[PDB]
């Protein structure tokens, strides 16, 4: 897969989503170095906008192709390719909101093309997800694992808040190739995912993720 996964690849993302009932849609593209761990994504809210919301509920659904895998850890999401993949994620904020994601990820014409659909409910209208009150997440270390013929991986994910501290979040995600490919033991990926440009209102945003997987065994 070495061969139509490039070390230089682009993506095109569709997102459609509500969060506490309202509405949108955002489009985006990206590209990265999937070799590399890393990758930059160019978002635009298309339906919706502006976001009554935290940017930062949305960002970890805009790319597992792009984790930097040892040798000797099966990079499974990139043999699943050119038919990809679907994710399915659960987060669990502190406070009782909730986000729910589908994913599809594909490969057409050379290109990524990712599919989201995306559900958050339950945020309190004074919380700091509506009230944007966040301000980026710390560095994460999501503990993958396989499990009934899927990679799963979790996540105890901490967003900063303005006024200090954090506002954590749990999060389960399954990832299921959609044909039979080799999957890993259980190992770390770690991920630091950054706001690099936005506008005013958060309908345009740019952001970077840099993801690397590490044993969990093997001194």
């Amino acid at each position: 897969n070495m061969a139509i996964i490039k070390e230089f690849m682009r993506f095109k993302v569709h997102m459609e989503g509500s969060v506490n009932g309202h509405e949108f849609e955002i489009e985006g593209e990206g590209e990265g170095r999937p070799y590399e761990g890393t990758q930059t994504a160019k978002l635009k809210v298309t339906k919706g906008g502006p976001l009554p919301f935290a940017w930062d509920i949305l960002s970890p659904q805009f790319s597992k192709a792009y984790v930097k895998h040892p040798a000797d850890i099966p990079d499974y999401l990139k043999l699943s390719f050119p038919e990809g993949f679907k994710w399915e994620r659960v987060m669990n904020f502190e406070d009782g909101g909730v986000v729910t994601v589908t994913q599809d990820s594909s490969l057409q014409d050379g290109e990524f093309i990712y599919k989201v659909k995306l559900r958050g409910t339950n945020f309190p209208s004074d919380g700091p997800v509506m009230q944007k009150k966040t301000m980026g997440w710390e560095a994460s270390s999501e503990r993958m694992y396989p499990e009934d013929g899927a990679l799963k991986g979790e996540i105890k994910q901490r967003l900063k808040l303005k006024d200090g501290g954090h506002y954590d979040a749990e999060v389960k995600t399954t990832y299921k190739a959609k044909k039979p490919v080799q999957l890993p033991g259980a190992y770390n990926v770690n991920i630091k995912l950054d706001i690099t440009s936005h506008n005013e209102d958060y309908t345009i945003v740019e952001q970077y993720e840099r993801a690397e997987g590490r044993h969990s065994t093997g001194g």
